[PDB]
């Protein structure tokens, strides 16, 4: 394949877009690792498809994001799916700009050059300012683990999909884009 | 004596120092009833609440519960000034960072245009310039005062950003009679 011999996490991996993104790199030959929360059942079925691994995380808990990447080792490719009341939109800031955040200043630290950090942005007006924020994360991202050789992307899908964000997502990590970082990719 | 903001009442989110500091000034300038909140030094807010006949109250900006709280206990408000802005950083001092620069914004924003008559005026202030956190922060608010303005459009209250005394004379202008029709808009100083 063509992610043979790769280590990849993907954080919130078990269902639609991200389960489209496991299938994807396992298909290529990539060692997968992946997390879940509220989704056993869809989680147990992907690995048992797949024989990738899924490991119980709660995105929305920073320090369980943290250990999870922590406990990869130096990992090729990561992955963060963010998927789909005042309580509401915090969870949505944590899920949509904290997880991605600390996740990806974890992995970029435990990376070798060519490292790829690929970010699922997810499905009121907290949304754009979210959107924008990712936006904004991978253009400082980029400035701050480019000399690392670590390329840093945003996938923003729209309001099938999974499959075709699971090829940009691919491509995005492959050696054609060894030169796009620090970019937001609509599709 | 009387002003652009005489019988207004003004709410500064962060205005013990610096640039809130300069923005309590003017607004007290300008005849405005103005309150503040602090987060750090008592002696420097009540300082400057003395020397400037300002209303002084401690609020964290990373609580969303105080942020919200404070801005309830408000009233009527008229104008809202929020006011965001190291080797290496631990994970809680970065979430500190976020929920003062994007998530205060927010809510703080929301629960002032339940509160706004029309004509209401919101308005924040950006960091003073890993540049991570700090680039999604301000490309944060740029998206928020655009999907904000839509929702406060019809309600008649505006809101933008403003990105650095210059600053504090671009935001008494924007929350002036002229800047009646901007909004959703982030301003570089």
């Amino acid at each position: 394949g063509a992610f043979t011999g790769k280590t990849v996490l993907i954080l919130g991996g078990s269902r639609g877009i991200g389960a489209a993104i496991v299938r994807r790199f396992v298909t290529d030959g990539a060692n997968v690792r992946f997390t879940y929360a509220g989704s056993k059942d869809a989680a147990k079925r992907l690995a048992q498809e797949t024989g990738a691994t899924a490991v119980f995380t709660d995105s929305a808990d920073r320090d369980a994001v943290i250990d999870v990447v922590r406990k990869s080792g130096a990992l090729d490719i990561l992955v963060v799916n963010a998927g789909i009341n005042a309580d509401d939109i915090d969870r949505l800031f944590k899920i949509n700009i904290h997880a991605p955040y600390h996740a990806s200043v974890e992995a970029a630290r435990q990376m070798p050059e060519g490292g790829r950090i690929l970010i699922i942005g997810s499905v009121m007006a907290a949304y754009a300012a979210s959107k924008s924020a990712l936006q904004g994360m991978a253009r400082g991202l980029a400035r701050d683990f480019g000399p690392r050789g670590i390329t840093i992307n945003v996938v923003q899908p729209g309001p099938g999909q999974p499959e075709e964000v699971a090829g940009m997502v691919a491509w995005l990590a492959g050696p054609e884009a060894s030169f796009v970082t620090g970019a937001m990719h609509t599709i």
